């Protein structure tokens, strides 16, 4: 790479590895449009296995920004609307407390204060049903904003319904397939276990559950995927008018709409955003904020800070972008280590670069 992105990309990542104890990292910028890659220490510290280019590493709530873009793309399909409530995707949703939960509501974690955690004890459909049933929301719909997974992961299953696929194969053969993500998983295929790091929490090797149509993890935070590829998703999702596919093209230009404000934040599907320029300390288990509606939304604003941080049980990921300046970072860990200190680093670099 330019000796700038070299020089300003390990003085930034050295010490924030050295600071955290992280066991491997991989880091892309993405600069006039090319990616440049970075790697430091081990997928696998017991089999002394290095963190490539090729390594997988979980996303977390990362995934989010995939679910949010499938999303985008049944809507442009015309197969759901985003105004539609609910219930028109799942008519054994007869409680009334339903009345008035759209699809939008859903995505974008303003249905009323549904929970962070589809709880451990559902498994079956029966038991799924019986949990959003039973569920009682704290506010009216559209009025405060409470990052759930519940809620995201029930959009992502409804989003995918009309097509009559599963979740899974919606997302490779409208969103992986076409964007030529050939490394980026859901379920980890046994040709490409060699290639998936361990995630390390308080010292001990670990990965996630493998999902579960119980635990809405697949449309929630259950995507794996590479340095390259990721770096990939975000070319993609700077230069959404360059994709050839045209539902996917609006499908991204529609997650990245401003449809909530909550102070400086805008919520996007999946995606987050503020207005660019930001001030870096302007970008807890349960933070309920109100939101004010943006009628109607903005579609993606150029001049933007779009981001998406994202943890497993051993893994830390981060993801921001600034489409005015074709400038992103994807950094991928298996550690998960404190948001702030995610975002300080890609602000440092991404602000050096500008």
């Amino acid at each position: 790479a330019p000796q700038q992105i070299n020089d300003i990309v390990h003085r930034t990542i050295t010490p924030l590895i050295e600071q955290q104890k992280i066991p491997g990292m991989a880091v892309a910028v993405i600069y006039q449009g090319k990616p440049y890659y970075f790697t430091w220490g081990y997928a696998d510290i017991a089999k002394k296995q290095p963190v490539t280019q090729q390594t997988l590493f979980e996303l977390g709530s990362v995934s989010k920004t995939f679910t949010g873009v499938l999303g985008g793309d049944a809507i442009a399909r015309g197969e759901i609307k985003l105004s539609d409530p609910t219930t028109k995707y799942w008519p054994e949703l007869t409680a009334k407390q339903w009345n008035g939960i759209t699809l939008l509501h859903l995505a974008t974690y303003t249905a009323g204060g549904l929970p962070l955690q589809v709880p451990d004890e559902v498994k079956s459909s029966s038991d799924l049903l019986r949990f959003y049933q039973n569920w009682q929301p704290a506010w009216a719909p559209g009025t405060q904003r409470l990052y759930a997974n519940s809620s995201i992961g029930l959009f992502g299953a409804l989003a995918v319904k009309p097509s009559g696929l599963s979740f899974e194969q919606a997302m490779q053969t409208r969103v992986f397939q076409p964007l030529k993500l050939n490394h980026t998983w859901i379920n980890v295929p046994p040709a490409e276990e060699k290639n998936y790091a361990w995630g390390y929490r308080e010292g001990k090797a670990v990965h996630a559950a493998a999902v579960s149509p119980g635990a809405l993890d697949a449309e929630a935070y259950g995507v794996k995927s590479t340095i390259e590829d990721m770096a990939r998703w975000v070319q993609s999702n700077l230069k959404p008018l360059d994709i050839n596919e045209k539902t996917l093209q609006q499908g991204i230009q529609l997650a990245q709409s401003r449809y909530w404000q909550t102070g400086d934040m805008y919520q996007g599907l999946g995606w987050e955003m503020l207005d660019w320029p930001v001030n870096p300390d302007s970008i807890i288990a349960l933070a309920a904020r109100p939101v004010k509606a943006i009628t109607p939304p903005t579609p993606a604003v150029r001049a933007s800070w779009v981001h998406k941080t994202g943890a497993t049980g051993g893994f830390g990921s981060y993801v921001a972008f600034i489409p005015e300046k074709e400038l992103g970072i994807v950094m991928l860990a298996n550690k998960n280590y404190p948001n702030p200190a995610r975002v300080d680093a890609a602000w440092q670099i991404l602000n050096a670069l500008q």
